[PDB]
C-alpha cells in the first residue's frame, strides 16, 4: 500500500 508513493504514483514515481 503506497502512502506517499501513492499520490506520487500518479505524479512521477
Amino acid at each position: 500500500i503506497k502512502k506517499i508513493l501513492s499520490k506520487i504514483k500518479k505524479l512521477l514515481k
